[PDB]
């Protein structure tokens, strides 16, 4: 009740500024929280975290220490395993109350916390049944077996808890995190494998060691425990791993059988993780993959209407100095965004460069930013002519990299470069062209076109009134 | 005659509702089979359900039990055998004289039923030949020799009714469903390592057991049948999981050509289930694999024009908050549903908060069933303004969720939330904006463009006519 | 010159009649070939065809042959051999003055025959230095021995020849042709298992047999060349498969590199084949797995709105009676073909319920051939109302498939099915609904909405002006 | 000094011409590097590409030579391994200071070489903690330890140089390079094995021989330092292939979890290498793939409404007949294009052909190049009527291969073929048509629809005004 209460709230530093946005809506949450019920948790706490991270530590503690016990150990000693067992059973019985007042999570934004009446009504029919049968440590003996054995679908809650924190953590992978999942998926196959070689040896000692047995063929018969344990985790490793038997070829009926049992599950449990595997390692480079099909389509394109060497190689370029091998595509991107984000992206691109045009200037920053919507980014290379003579003006051109050499008869040669606007004289009247400006460099230009410029002026009148004028 | 008619019906109450949809419709295609033709059988019926479950728990009955027959009994005994072989000769001569007055689905949804003449019309050219010729039971010698060898083309009939049964029962999978069709391959895996076991007990059994073979040289040669089949089944598995030879490499010439077929044709399939596996289960979480692949696209992008860190972490938080790690599309996919489906879900998402609009109450509801096609879903961060003062004032927004503060000079502070409808005053004029609303929560919001509302205010004159008044 | 010249021409009645469709076009090829050079050979004939087929039933011959004769047979007996070799090198020698006077495919449509000085053009620089060079029978020694090592690159020469004919006969797949193709590549891997066995029986020849090699230790020395080879073949298999050395692990050094060699270009050969073959299975059925990832994307949506359970029901129905089960979009499909194929495929749809309407029948064929471009495809459910009272009429409807009941007050039920029209009175008039139709089974509709028609109607005045009158 | 300047500048005569494209641009480029600051070396420079190509052909020999003296040479002899050390050091160390006078590359096109500050400012926050760490050669004792292991992190270093010079070298794949790309992986795989192989051997060295161990059973003790080596490649290799243990199963507990672990390591490692070589391989035919899902795509919807195999026949010839196989899309990839490349492949296909036409000749070169861009590409069939009587002229068409029968009433036939204009009628006036062509080869057109040129004739007013007159 000291510190207690202050770790119920979502006080994650780190999480939950990434989950709410603004530290107020934090603070607003964990007061709304705190006068909402009788007393509640929050399943975005430091408390339920913890909590939920000691049951996890238990549950992998008891997969692991079970199946040792059972076959491994011939002197019971009861009173430790027994001290163990009440450990686990009171754990999650301590849990089994907990999870009533507990919010539950309806949507990853704002979950409900409003009385534990709502979230019992949730809970009984989603999995009270499956945990309150688990949780609880010659009908009555037939009983205390179906307990013994019922208690084992506990397994299932350990899935349902690590894919809520999973998800809620990391959802887009990157190197790092893939290499974790893997070694994590890794851990699960040595936990069947444990399991596999546990029940190996175990098979052969519940008939007393007969002479066909690997056991009594090896001479492992007494030997410490380590070592056959060892031995039988190999002899389960080589056959999920296909490697071979563990030394010999079964002998025994009850050998042959197991063997034929462990071989196809470990062969289809271990091909079908890999399969899993190299999905998640291929998932990192997808932009150049579709880069690549997207050329693999312009070459056929190339390739039926029979265009000379010179051509190809310039759209082989042309590709390359634009994707730059990764594919992707500006346009349904900024039409996926809301409307400050798309604001934020075009304003930090274009607001400096074009703020240096002097009709620009004395604007209202509606007009312009308005104009701010209609840039197209282009890449020109070394020789195109982007503007020749006689041609009708029809779009105006920023610099935003390179170098553009202005050509004109009187004045024999023109350098623009560190963005530089040219053919501004399209937007105020139409006719004949007269010069013609030529790329040095990949040049990144942003065009605005006439039309887009036309309508946008037609829309604001004051500014079109004020050019009449 | 008593019970037996009615089980001639499409008479299924789970699978009969799912196809026809209404029970009139079940009721009135029952009438329409029983008026039609002489005595017919309809082929989404309890009775043809249940002939070919008997039929395919016959032929798997056969496919087991016929090669442990040949080579493994010393004794052929035929007389419980021949009796086996005479019902499983019936069976198929009853089902030859049942499949001419079962109706043919020439299509899902309707299938004829009008008289035996189509059905045979179809039923001669398309499988007759075949199946007539495998249902039967020197010249006329190698006539009975062929006769046995032809009877051995029925397994494919099993494969077209399986296939039938199949997808008319389940063809967008699940988890569960998944599971149960890799356990049937698995079980298609094992009957193939059956066959290939007993062949290769019985290929070294015509020689009569020379000093070569793997039988003579493991002293198996007198030994009870189940230990023998146990050990050629073990040895059929090792060479398909290609684990290694049962116990010795082959010594005699027979031993290799055999090992060499068995293994090239085990390893073969075996590698080419396990691929089919592996695109089974990769085909349950395709969207997540979109998602991931759209934002991989988003990253490039971001790399492409060098944006600070800070616009990055919001691109990446506000696709977590709309995808939710889960890739969709509501545009396809409310364009590729029909008229009262689409009518169906806009109108539960949006008919009780567009309702409370005081506008909106009094109109006929054609016009508001009009309206309801235009409202555009967009999600707002924190510290986004919605709303900035001076801007010219262009669509309405209803709260669906979160919370909203609107700022004013005046009034200090003010709070909606709870579907909250704001910004209707650019509905019935043009001007600048009066206040700027910001969100304090990641908040759904339902928008609503004055171009869409000026269209349909144009189309029902009435009510524009009102607004004029 | 008898029968001979009639084999020059494209005679295939099967595969020309489908490359160039009309038999017209197939006399004026033949005719146009036979007079324009001095005496030319197409690349469509019968003679070419069993040419190239004879030249690979030598090759593969060869490749089988050598490698045999290289290692396994103690006494040379040249003579048979060396008759061989010549009857091979005369053929390669036939070919090289063969492939000068043959068309040269520069297109699949048309290929050009002008003469043959076009013909040597391409083929000089394209491949005639490795052709000739392989095709011909100190410094002269070594020549010797050059040219017995350069005429190994004739194999090149049969892999441009099948890739010719395997892609101008079969390039869309079925399962049959698949099958094909994977049996196809299992005799591949098996040749190279064959030179990979022969390779490993040479080496400890070329030593003679020391007491490390795998000959001396298992008692092969001196043995039957049936028996020597298998057990080669069995131990390059092996390696190939993964399953294990032949017999013992290798004991001398050659062996251990000889094995270490084998075992990594084996496994590498035989896990990239597997792969292709996986993915040559996989794209057969790519329409079932388009349909699953489209539901899978629909599903999602349904759970980002929560929507109750029976309108989720409704779109896993519709789904299922729309698609059913396969994915396609007729729209990218009719603007894919041509102007006749659409022409035909519209017409055989709808040309003969259409014609049914008392207004389509005295108009020109222009008239309805132009309104046949604006029918939409659509299915309605049962129990949905296609028309509802008081609704302004906008589409009318054209009966398919299915039953549709018409509701009226007075009449109390009016029943249409088999390709009935109703909702034509909206074509005339513009006004309210006057009564409501209701689906009773998956009926499947075409729909004209009267936009299409008004402008249609529009176009031909004639038309027009006749319903005006 | 003598020769050494000129190395410093991008000199690559076939590299920087790809890079940059015009001459000027690379002497310009050379120009500004030399002039700007101190005395810098540029990363697309011949001196920049030996030096990285000596760092890895030193560093492919470290890690080589280091675990082969570690565990194999019982004489350490450390006089030519110490004097192996200081070169390699020495080699780092010159290393160090030579990356801070480089210009770093922001973005592929141009990188910054203004002076070494900007250029320190990022090398430091980026990598030169870790470089300089590995760069150098009881507290003082434990940092010779430390700085033993720390100096391992150097193999970090060669992944960034190999990155860089493999990216700006090959990004899209063909065949020969995708061979290189996988023999290059198997390099990497061989490797391991190597390292793999020398602990195999070393940690039984550690334990002085025990007679568990491999090396004591197999009577391998003292021998060759070859043969020991190559026994250990050879035992790591079969646990990475999975073909089975080197001789005999591990005895030793040593040995035992020392085989799980290369057991785990090997296998995961390889089954992850061929997935990745598999997906390299089947990257190259993606435009096939993509024909043959559109083509099944296309099969379901002629299966879906039951056209007659006449009509599907034609349209699986068609599609024979455009794709040739192959999937593009002309369309988005002339409009990817940037404005000279797409005006220069329309002037290649069509300029020749289009300009035979006696109304083209005299016109402004502006207003055949505006009509260059409206002519569709068409492909049609044989038998196929491409005008009929009685039709409404709407566009004209350009043979670009094939013939075409004229049929007229009076003249009964006429040719046409070798691009001839027909249809030209309609272009000046509205009215039927009054001839009918028919293709007789599949011929490829050229269309250009009235509509299109209505547009074009109205834009140039000149040009519409000299056809008024």
């Amino acid at each position: 009740q000291r510190q207690f209460g202050a770790m119920l709230q979502p006080g994650v530093n780190k999480f939950s500024l990434r989950m709410f946005g603004s530290q107020k809506a934090v603070e607003r949450e964990q007061e709304r929280v705190k006068s909402a019920g009788f007393w509640i948790i929050h399943p975005y706490s430091d408390f339920r975290f913890y909590w939920d991270l000691t049951m996890l530590l238990l549950m992998v503690g008891n997969l692991i220490i079970i199946p040792v016990g059972i076959t491994f150990f011939k002197d019971e000693n009861t009173t430790p395993w027994i001290v163990f067992n009440v450990v686990s059973d009171t754990f999650f019985l301590i849990d089994l109350v907990l999870n009533f007042r507990t919010g539950i999570v309806v949507e990853d934004n704002t979950d409900i916390i409003l009385d534990p009446r709502r979230i019992k009504m949730k809970y009984l029919k989603s999995w009270f049944v499956v945990d309150f049968v688990s949780s609880i440590p010659l009908r009555i003996v037939r009983f205390t077996k179906i307990l013994s054995l019922l208690r084992l679908l506990r397994l299932s809650r350990l899935i349902r808890y690590i894919h809520q924190w999973e998800e809620i953590f990391h959802m887009t992978y990157d190197l790092a995190s893939a290499v974790v999942r893997i070694v994590n998926l890794i851990g699960m196959m040595l936990l069947l494998c444990h399991w596999d070689g546990c029940l190996q040896f175990l098979v052969p000692m519940l008939q007393d060691f007969p002479d066909d047995c690997w056991v009594s063929l090896n001479n492992m018969v007494n030997n410490s425990w380590g070592k056959q344990y060892s031995y039988a985790l190999f002899k389960a490793m080589s056959h999920m791993l296909c490697i071979g038997y563990g030394r010999q070829a079964p002998m025994g009926m009850s050998d042959v059988w197991l063997t034929m049992l462990s071989m196809i599950v470990g062969a289809t449990c271990y091909a079908m993780f890999i399969g899993h595997a190299t999905a998640l390692i291929q998932s990192l480079d997808s932009s150049r993959r579709q880069y690549q099909e997207k050329y693999k389509q312009v070459e056929q394109y190339m390739s039926f209407h029979k265009l000379p060497p010179d051509t190809r190689q310039r759209i082989h370029d042309y590709y390359e100095h634009r994707y730059q091998g990764k594919m992707f595509d500006e346009e349904s991107i900024l039409g996926e965004l809301s409307e400050p984000l798309r604001e934020e992206i075009i304003n930090f691109n274009c607001r400096k460069l074009v703020a240096s045009m002097p009709l620009f200037a004395n604007a209202d920053p509606n007009f312009v930013t308005s104009m701010l919507t209609k840039l197209r980014f282009e890449v020109f290379q070394p020789g195109d002519y982007i503007i020749r003579e006689g041609t009708i003006g029809k779009k105006m051109y920023f610099i935003q990299h390179g170098v553009v050499s202005v050509l004109t008869k009187g004045n024999k040669e023109t350098k623009l470069a560190d963005g530089s606007y040219f053919g501004e004289i399209c937007l105020l009247t139409r006719g004949r062209r007269t010069a013609s400006v030529r790329a040095d460099t990949y040049c990144r230009l942003y065009s605005l076109s006439v039309d887009n410029f036309n309508e946008v002026l037609e829309e604001y009148p004051m500014m079109r009134r004020a050019f009449e004028t």
